[PDB]
């Protein structure tokens, strides 16, 4: 699976 960190 595809993984987005938005900090
Ligand atoms: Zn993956």
């Amino acid at each position: 699976g595809s993984n987005q960190n938005n900090f």
